[PDB]
């Protein structure tokens, strides 16, 4: 459903676009999880960011379908301490990234249970 079930600033680059492979380029993302997507928007919410989507007007930069999506450590693709690789069915594929292991670490067991669900 889009219920949110996470939402947070996390450092954030593609790494595929349509199986096609992009040079890294690193910026904060406002992200947003929902039962079935990552929507990615390049500023948190004005207020109340715990809302996740804050103002319904508010229009996010991309959002990808996770299912069939799969998750792994990212040590292989970047050298930042805590980096989670992520890879959809299209082929778009990104790493997520925070200074902050418990978050980082939250956002994995989030998204993978996102993930399992949709199975």
């Amino acid at each position: 459903s889009h219920e949110v079930e996470k939402s947070g600033l996390l450092n954030m680059t593609k790494i595929a676009q349509g199986g096609r492979k992009l040079r890294k380029n690193w910026g904060p993302s406002w992200v947003v999880l929902t039962g079935n997507s990552l929507v990615f928007y390049r500023e948190p919410p004005p207020t109340a960011p715990s809302s996740g989507w804050g103002p319904a007007g508010s229009r996010p930069e991309s959002s990808v379908d996770l299912r069939g999506a799969a998750l792994a450590h990212g040590r292989h693709l970047s050298s930042r301490r805590n980096v989670l690789h992520i890879r959809t069915i299209p082929g778009h594929e990104f790493l997520l990234q925070s200074d902050h292991e418990t978050e980082l670490r939250a956002w994995h067991r989030a998204l993978r249970t996102v993930i399992e669900r949709l199975v």
